[PDB]
């Protein structure tokens, strides 16, 4: 009973973002307590080790069934010191990251690591010339609406809710941990859209999301005329929200049939299940 | 001089799940250190006494020139914890809520803490036959983008890059800690948009997403037929999107007039600024 | 039996505008017969006064069952004299205005006369600066759109269709005249829509127009600087725009699943309905 | 100084709804007093001539410089009969109708009345299957916006404006009746618009309108199978809804330009302009 | 056995730009040959004799079963040529006109020739002053998608597979030719439609679409000045945008049902049919 | 002096579909003259053979000054046979194709031909239980809004007006021949845009189309399991109908500026430019 967590967040990726309220989303499960850690967007060596001797100091009392480490790019410098941390410690991990993870999947797998990739959660379009506080909170807006509205983010929800119930068993073993790569094509093996439009929509809107990370990347690291990659790095976040247009449109559909998909978490943790829209969830 | 701070998170609020991030958004100021801690979407006296202990036991080696509590409701049980223990500790304390903080508003000065109230930080329909994971962060990303896009995120990264300063001098005062309520009214005196009817369509979304906190309130604490409380708060979340529609309705007006306002940090922590697109931000 | 009424006039709302349309919207009822007067848009006490002498002085050889009396603010100075002037008379009357008109519902009902109140139908940005012919038009066909299609111009449907039937009684009692209140709330109570979303999303706009008011009456009668009131009364016009939107965005949901209510009057007055668009009404 | 006009209202235009308040926005002008009757949607020859004889009956002791009677078809029983009775009265009258009002268009000059026929002003799809009141009221708010923001409700307003003055200096003859047709290509000799694509959009948005005419009559009187009258009277609605969109993309032009025409009623009746949104109206 | 044809295209239309193609989508029919040629947008009658010169010549050994002829104006000197060298060869003929070929009916029928008139594909405002190479690909991409989504290529598609059904068997009568005439209410006898508010915006879409010609001959043909015929030509185009949009919407309905349709052809040419998402073709 | 050119169409490309017609777009050139010849959507070796033979048949008496074949895929068996016909031929020719012609850039250059690849010119969704005729219209019009829209078509006009101006010298050298690659970073040099967020729009669409075609060839080719494969292919469409929509709003952005760029032909051939709406071509 009450299983336990620590989420350590480094840098920022969407689903980094929403990972550990996506377990709790009105604060009343009486069967997980979490605890939050992190050095906000830095995400160098030195940072992300400071954060995750912050998460292994805090495991000492708090007794964490699971750590959960999210953030870009698993295969950098820094993301890989933590991969290091976690592997070699007591406390069985899970790695949340986006496509550039693939790189080091293989790698995740032999040090025991879990992970669940995103390939959607895009990384966005950082020159200085373009990217300022604002730009970047209307980017990640419009990509956590694609995320939610697509679905993504109730894999996630049931990733993490499946290993909380093998963890109240006492028994979190390897075979445990996720090993989840999520993409457009990932909706097909999902019953979360009735109207088989919204389900096309929703998948059309992940594939233009995963597309935006090709474009950010070139205007980052491979053009260098600023004539250029400004505009290229804009490019992405219009693609962006257009994404976030065409995942508005997939639940909008869902409503017009009344079939809005609806998962909630009861008091006790069970995630019950609806669809119409005065159903209670069961 | 690096300026040190730490950030509690408990319960959501969306200037809580941004307001670090909107001080490095690409992560190159070399002027900044932060660490983030918090209890996720749980904020009762318990939990926010464990965040704010992580918080303050990790301010011992880290040293932090001050400390940001953020969270909803300033005046309920767990927050007023935070206040009290913030208050009574060594670190210049600055309290980031919604509208319900208005109620303590006089008590927080007495108890030497900064504020920022987000009046427009509505609370969300949470009642279980309608939020779910999903639901919760297509409100959030909805309200996301209403906070960025209306500017009300640079009203916020102006008054912390000020604090940061002052910090820079190893000695912040209670004079100069942030004592702001942001509301609608406060775009009439910034110079955020070039067209005015940008600024008004902004104000607008403003009132609404303002508004959408009274229609969560009576949903979730005031009626109790389902009958009529799953249809109040599901109302208030299709209010906050309109808010959203109206929000990107101002920026695309920016656009079109070439004068999106960007005010990005240099890498020793300066803010720039630029309105035209192809200009270098200075 | 034909079944007689009075419309008057003073000042303009939105349901002042088509209160007596609403009962035959295609001239074909031979069951009743109306007479209209009015001042226009003035509605100061001398205007007031002159327009309901017109109508009780109409009322000598028309022989009205009830009058109707329909303007801005019931608790004003004009219509203050209006409902005195009515209250006096030997005619049963009923009293059409906005939330202002909450003040005096006790007095309207120690006077004897019935009531329909519309909290939605919000007093427009009424600057000089700002609004001038077209604007005032421009919202009242959001206005418009937004009673209309919500639902709310049925409520008012019905209200004077129960009262003309009773009429054909020539015995309308004090007991028989309306005291309504209308609001977001009232759709709670009533089958307008078939789909639950697009009745969440009529909720939503009846609580942005009622909202309207607020920001208008701030703009218009507390702040004095031009340079805030003209952006704030400007503000007021942008919401009740979304409104119309979103209950456009209803209406269209209705026609997504061909069930958009229609209930027409036949040659005798009787109303008909129907849902499917090829279905005859009976 | 004063001057002073009835306005009579039988059946319903969307000129005819507007018209008096045109005159008076903000009912703050001290040189115009109106009163306004009529015998609402009915407008057969019996209830017209009684509308005109409330006309007459007020004028006795009102003493108004000129009369107008507004409705639908000049041409029909009802209206020809009120052209009669306002042509043989001792005051100056003006017709405003329809593009039906074509056919007799002679014969009005010959009568000696002044008249506006609003071509856009079209007529609705009166057919007892499709419009009930709500579709009626919905009907005429895309119809309202479409007169308001294409700019025909200015010319409207201006040519009572100029009549006004006239009727000051107590000098009304036949040549100073106005002698308007309004329709599309009005739109090319005006100042409205100061980007060009609104103004093309405004003509775009008054030509559908235009056409809308033609439909309803086909699914009123022509079309006699009810299988295809009522698609046929829907589809009329429809454009109307799409003319109303033009006509708000029209304006959101000029608001991108800030330069949204606008033209206030000083107290004392001159009429100001303006552009900009925070310029004062001169 | 395998159905052969040509197709001569001079000057464009929306309907002859497809014709051919909606024959045989995906190239996979094995029972169709065609051969397609044409003098591109030029149909003056020098260049009308030398592409159908060709198509007779190509005709002498392609021995195909029937000729189509598309392009504007049936009743022009270059199209006339081509009905009169066409109405002269053995080979069974179709014109594939827009609304001014109705004057010339009478003419075709005792050429013994077939016809599809189609009134909605109008002509675009050609002045050179708006239309340049770029602004002729949106008219037509907006053109296209009405004529597709309003199902009017459909009715085109049933025509010519009935045709060639005869023509394996070598019987093509002139009886056998059509004689059909295009617009809006053709719509109204189709089973294209499962939802009826997508039919009548498709209704409406076809009737503005159909209005454009007369705004484009306006201001192609009679208006001279130029400061208005622009943005008379500009006003059709803006005018066909919203017919597309309509048409759009009409599809987004199907689609809101699932209920889009299908008539995709089998490899054998049989036209297979389907209305869900997931349903094979039958 | 008249240049002379044939063009021969074989399978189905937006680029195909328009190239000819966007050399005298209102048929009024004096300076050029077309044949145009193919065999329909079908493109495998013997119809194209088929093809090109009629075009080298024509080309004996009509003289061409060069010859441009355009269709998909230069690199697949049919298109390779046109090739080398062409390439075999003493006649300067072009070739128009998609990506997947890249694969045959070396050859084509031995082979003296010139060629223009638009790589937002992507396959549809071409599965039989998806692709009917009307679908395979609305995708073309989708994608032809994009051509056009985002300045795509008037790089081709440039291409060929070029070619044009060297015909009329019979100066058109293999050198002459473009070898042209178009992408999203074409737009970044073009003088397109007036603003620059319409620029960026517009390759953000020409990005989504570009990545179309990868989705397209995964569920034509890959995906075998129907349940995956139409979903897959319905995703393209839907991609498709977003980058549509991106291109008309950056045409939007262009018209709010009045900076629409026209480049007409003379009728003498000459390309004439203008920005402003009201301004002659020049
Ligand atoms: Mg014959
Ligand atoms: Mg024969
Ligand atoms: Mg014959
Ligand atoms: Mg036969
Ligand atoms: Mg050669
Ligand atoms: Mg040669
Ligand atoms: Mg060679
Ligand atoms: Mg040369």
């Amino acid at each position: 009973t009450v299983a336990k967590a620590i989420f350590i967040k480094c840098g920022n990726l969407g689903t980094s973002m929403m990972m550990d309220m996506l377990l709790d989303e009105r604060a009343d499960r009486e069967d997980v307590e979490f605890r939050v850690v992190g050095t906000s967007v830095k995400m160098d060596p030195e940072c992300v080790e400071a954060a995750v001797e912050m998460a292994l100091d805090i495991a000492e009392d708090f007794e964490p069934d699971f750590i959960v480490y999210g953030g870009p790019n698993p295969a950098a410098p820094g993301p890989s010191k933590a991969r290091e941390m976690l592997a070699d410690s007591e406390y069985p991990a899970v790695i949340i990251g986006d496509a550039p993870g693939l790189k080091v999947k293989d790698e995740m797998e032999e040090q025991g690591l879990g992970y669940i990739l995103v390939k959607p959660d895009a990384m966005l379009g950082a020159r200085r010339e373009f990217l300022d506080p604002v730009e970047m909170a209307i980017y990640n807006a419009d990509l956590m609406k694609v995320l939610a509205a697509t679905g993504v983010f109730r894999v996630v929800q049931e990733a993490f809710d499946e290993l909380i119930e093998k963890a109240k068993e006492d028994e979190i073993s390897e075979n445990d941990l996720p090993k989840l790569v999520i993409d457009r094509n990932t909706l097909l093996e999902r019953e979360e859209f009735e109207n088989p439009y919204a389900m096309v929509k929703a998948m059309a809107a992940l594939e233009i999301a995963e597309n935006v990370a090709d474009v950010s990347v070139e205007g980052c690291f491979v053009e260098q005329d600023k004539e250029r990659y400004v505009p290229i790095v804009a490019s992405a976040h219009e693609m962006m929200r257009k994404a976030a247009e065409l995942a508005d449109e997939a639940r909008e559909l869902e409503k017009s049939n009344d079939a809005v998909l609806r998962t909630p978490h009861a008091p006790d943790g069970k995630v019950l299940s609806k669809r119409k829209f005065m159903e209670d969830p069961e």
